[PDB]
């Protein structure tokens, strides 16, 4: 269901955090060099009734940098709504 | 801190953008849908405006839209809870 891996087997790369079973606004997905957030994720769209999507971010890799990809269930509260006033 | 508006006055027929401009949280702690007769519009853009040096973070989210006289839009700005992490490395 979660799953890490490089696009292609220390020059630029893609890093790939493989999703499947999950409901992507449904949830939020990060990237992390280090621990910290990449700012730049990309995903695909759902494909199938099984699916899964690939949020993946450019990175070139160095042997003491570390990545990983954390994933969180969203939930959505508290509409706010403004009208366009013309 | 949330405002919604036109790009260039409304001239109906006339090809416009529609903005929910949203200050004073960070992107990841809302969702916006951008709404058209009550009803969600599918391709909204974003731009972030911010830079965490204050009041703090302005955002943009958008879309081209061509006014009518009586189609109505509207901006919704959901707060987002974030659960059950789950987290894995690259080996």
């Amino acid at each position: 269901m979660i799953q890490v891996y490089s696009r292609h087997p220390g020059k630029s790369n893609f890093l790939n955090c493989y999703v499947s079973g999950f409901h992507p606004s449904d949830i939020e997905v990060d990237l992390l060099k280090n621990g910290e957030r990449i700012e730049k994720v990309e995903h695909s769209d759902l494909s199938f009734w099984s699916f899964y999507l690939l949020y993946y971010t450019e990175f070139t890799p160095t042997e003491k940098d570390e990545y990983a990809c954390r994933v969180n269930h969203v939930t959505l509260s508290q509409p706010k709504i403004v009208k366009w006033d013309r």
